């Protein structure tokens, strides 16, 4: 059950009661498609049903030709060199590309083809060492050699029935689409499409993964999230086997507390126009308890939320001491230096929270919260304020209409004096772009000594 | 007719003569697909035409199974917690998700199925209250029960003709694609694809909307823009009816003046290398008059422009006093504090405007404007300059070639002394990341008192 | 062969040994599809094979109707008005849109239709002047007039065979998909899909381009990259011809040296918590020698890397003096003012380089580098450090696991004192958001004079 608290002193709000699901590692799985080496199509026929099989066979041959141009290139994701700019930089698919390099080595391909001879699903120990679960999803070699073979290799082609022309177009379409996606994605796609892996196959891949029963239940009830956080890496096409690597999210952190810290600018409301100072907490984002520290996601838009569960990637996190949470109840606590910025602003805005809305209303801006049946129900005055989503349908700031989340949950309004009122405007360090409480303090004592 | 003005004093340019089209509200509409509860397919047949119907029936059943995994999850868009970082934060699909929650309630589904029994287009008052326009686009229940029913439910299957196998694949493809998109988008897509709503159906949905005749004409002549600003929200699949919510843009603001303010860095050009100071207007973006204020879009790349009309979302806007426009003619006006930043830069760049190009040329950079038939026609000197797009095809700065817009329109070069020349470099507040004219002034008077 | 160097003094690393491929200009090519003006389909027939041809003919007519709504609108890409925010602003498709405006003029269409009457590939001089290579990829007019004509125009329709219903659906699908993409992209797509241009046609378009043999070899071995950097611009549909403009990357810069500069924060490691100062190089990104200057891409994620070649767009570059490279060996050199920022940070992070990983480890964060078979092999201490990818599989910082690139190459650890140790914390300009070595120096001398 979700709850929420607003801190009038620091113009922020925390939504509590969420559960974690943090991508920590990667499970690399091999997907294979058995092909037939169709060098040529010896058939003169002008028969309409043969003409359509030759057309679908050219697309197949062209798809193979297209895919060979891709396996000859090293696939790669290109990465860099409020607080998101402090984030580390990691190669997102370095594990999958390492496995893709193993599939290029001679004989390694033959190991895969042989393991999937009797079953379409088997575990394989690779030459380098990593144990991967291989799965054959399409046996076009078998189909062509059993249905389309008598029509090729003979100049006098035995004309096929209409249902084979249609069924071949059906089976071949998957290969053409897998090729279509790799052709515009430089051999690396994400999310993984239902052509790379159908919902049927994905679930079957999950239930056979070396993971706990908790994780199997979790990934299956959130397959749409698994796809968005997965990659499909084109690998090899040789010796009648097309292989592409699928990289699936591992959730090493599950069911730990998560909260979302919302922040908005806190300014003075003096009638004198330029005499106002401002202060804004920059530690907003998702927080989840994680191994005695707190995983901090400074760009909450990167996480994905399903009901009350939060799906994030630790690649988008900073690892903070748990004391960072003291900034919500006491931004002046002596145990963690709470981050703020102090660029002046005279613009109004609202932040829609999980169960309410923060309103930073300044200047001459109209700021209200309304109900569809009753119109305006609260009028915000200058400063930073909050309203609960109970009985409220919309919030308007200026010419911007916000809808509030109608999620069920109790909100708590923690009254407090705006901390912006404690500072003398004559010695306030404005335009600190990425500072903190202590940094402002020690800059104030330096400007006071100079005076 | 488009015009433009360049202010040599503040290194900026304003393109005038545009018309607004601002997304203010949302029109939620229900799209439905009548299905048949096909529990099983009792048929032993090895006939090729029956084998292909069983194959297409499995895809249908799997699509339903896939969609049920999605209706069991709460759909959500994940949002945050030059001046874009001052923007509010709103749930983009909170209205559609509220309607999606109403469709989950018992009996509410039966209301929809009954209203669309005789017509495929009807208005429905929901239990909560909002009046929504429901539209049935596919009756697969009717098709299967009228063409595919005699082949199932009988162990001795009456074999169907080839044209029914093909036509069933045709009709069923739309359902498989709608499912395909929701499966990789966590049940929320945007833009709305032609599978969610065909151009035929969208226009028919627009002409029946409760909106003015002006808005009907507007949305129809810009359907490609309507799609990009729309969402499709998976809702429910129960009682033989699949329902997904489509959220369409409401344009409460139309035909008001719009102008695009372009800005580029203004620096001194002293021969002494480190003695130079810089100044850059940070109020660039789209501006549109809106209800006595001015809607300001600080990230112009979010708006979409079609001929001389500007399509923006008020969710991406700040609401400023109209006096903000005084910064173009007089950046020192006493009625609005014009925003600037003062980080030093020695790099050159160009901004391609609607009818010309601004050039910030500094250091040893080659800056020219050429014509395809005649080569270089103007050579920029150090400082901030401008050239009109008449007779000019390209602008080069350093190793970067810019093409200019060949749009027709008159440009006006407003000569003026660069305001960067009015400041003493010895007491200039460099590296003000988000300041303003007054903030620089009062920081200069503080550094002068200390001296 | 790739190499790399880490500078312990400035907490940065440079990967050397790459080759350039810089998009400088645009090659505009015209793609055409010959259509038939099918006003109406005079046929009463209830025959199943005729019903399916009427269905596929409606989709064709609707696709034309949809495309006419798009040619009536001016296509446009919407653009703006660490160091990426200093980048110029250019219209990405201004050249293609200029050609699209030429196709709208009367008689210009007839010139194209006539040039492609005998061949499906010919060069055309346009009325304005630019020489463009036109290519007809689909002749649906010929197909309908030769196979589907006897079934229309007659009330007593000669019923067609089943293979023509299927083949018409096959040929028509490309048109429906081209229309599908333009309908959700406001008539401008990128990357160019295989429906806009198949891998077969693209290569054929490349080999016939007016470019050097080096460039033909380059673009063909990297077709997946060409597509991602290409645009497809809907143009005209009139006089039985649909024309859309394809804009292809021109690589004026090839085979010049490229290096990727990685940077991470450099801080003091005093036991006193708030007494620490920090410094971070902001010149990270891709660098490539380019015409005696250096093209600098401050957002390395925009470039695309294939093996050891770097594909970038000069539109995403700044043109710097080559002396900028002196910041790697001597950040204090007197010939270029090296850019830094000095916002304090106490968070740890790692940057995965081409051949190793930088680790900025501060506070109480666990920072290690492990091997899959042997576990932790190095433990980082507070400060900024580096480890080579030889023998190392992963790096962990806090709760974040990074995989290292297993690329082959030698790394060089250039020992040096952290330059952050040279500054007195009592007069250090913290929170300089975009400064440089000289700017910090001259601000230190001003704070010292005040003291």
């Amino acid at each position: 059950n979700i709850t929420e608290e607003f801190y009038q002193s620091t113009c922020s709000a925390v939504s509590k009661g969420y559960l974690s699901a943090l991508r920590t590692g990667w499970y690399t799985s091999v997907i294979t498609i058995e092909l037939s080496n169709i060098k040529e199509i010896k058939c003169n026929g002008t028969d309409a049903k043969v003409k359509l099989i030759k057309q679908e066979l050219d697309k197949y041959k062209n798809a193979v030709t297209e895919l060979q141009l891709l396996m000859q290139s090293t696939p790669a994701t290109n990465n860099r060199a409020f607080l998101g700019f402090w984030l580390g930089v990691g190669s997102a698919i370095a594990s999958g590309v390492a496995v893709s390099k193993v599939l290029h080595l001679e004989g390694e391909v033959n190991k895969i083809k042989s393991a999937l001879l009797s079953t379409n699903k088997a575990v394989v120990s690779l030459s380098n060492g990593v144990s991967v679960l291989t799965s054959k999803v399409l046996d076009l070699k078998n189909y062509i050699d059993k249905q389309l073979l008598p029509i090729v290799n003979k100049q006098s082609c035995s004309i096929p029935n209409i249902e084979t022309v249609i069924e071949f177009q059906q089976k071949n379409n998957r290969l053409l689409e897998i090729t279509r996606e790799f052709s515009v994605n430089a051999g690396v796609t994400t999310p993984v499409s239902t052509y790379m892996l159908t919902n049927s196959e994905l679930l079957s891949l999950i239930n056979d993964m070396p993971i706990t029963n908790d994780q199997k239940k979790l990934m299956s009830n959130n397959v749409q999230i698994v796809r968005q956080q997965s990659y499909s890496i084109m690998s090899i096409i040789k010796e009648e086997v097309l292989a592409y690597v699928v990289q699936l999210p591992l959730y090493g952190v599950i069911d730990t507390p998560c909260w979302k810290l919302h922040t908005s600018p806190l300014c003075t409301t003096n009638t004198k126009e330029g005499s106002n100072i401002c202060l804004t907490r920059t530690d907003r984002g998702w927080y989840c308890d994680n191994a005695g520290s707190v995983s901090f996601f400074p760009q909450a838009e990167t996480c994905k939320v399903q009901s009350n569960r939060v799906f994030c990637d630790t690649m988008n996190s900073l690892t903070l001491p748990s004391e960072v949470n003291l900034c919500n109840v006491d931004i002046f606590n002596p145990k963690y230096d709470c981050k703020i910025m102090t660029s002046k602003t005279d613009v109004s805005s609202s932040v829609i929270t999980s169960l309410g809305a923060i309103v930073s209303c300044y200047g001459k801006t109209k700021c209200t919260a309304s109900n569809k049946n009753r119109g305006i129900i609260k009028t915000f005055s200058n400063g930073c304020d909050y309203v609960s989503n109970k009985g409220v349908d919309t919030v308007s700031v200026g010419n911007t209409l916000y809808y509030v989340n109608k999620q069920e949950g109790k909100s708590l309004y923690v009254k407090g004096e705006p901390i912006i009122n404690f500072y003398d405007p004559l010695v306030f360090p404005s335009d600190e772009f990425d500072a903190s409480i202590s940094q402002v303090n020690e800059k104030i004592n330096q400007s006071l000594a100079f005076i």
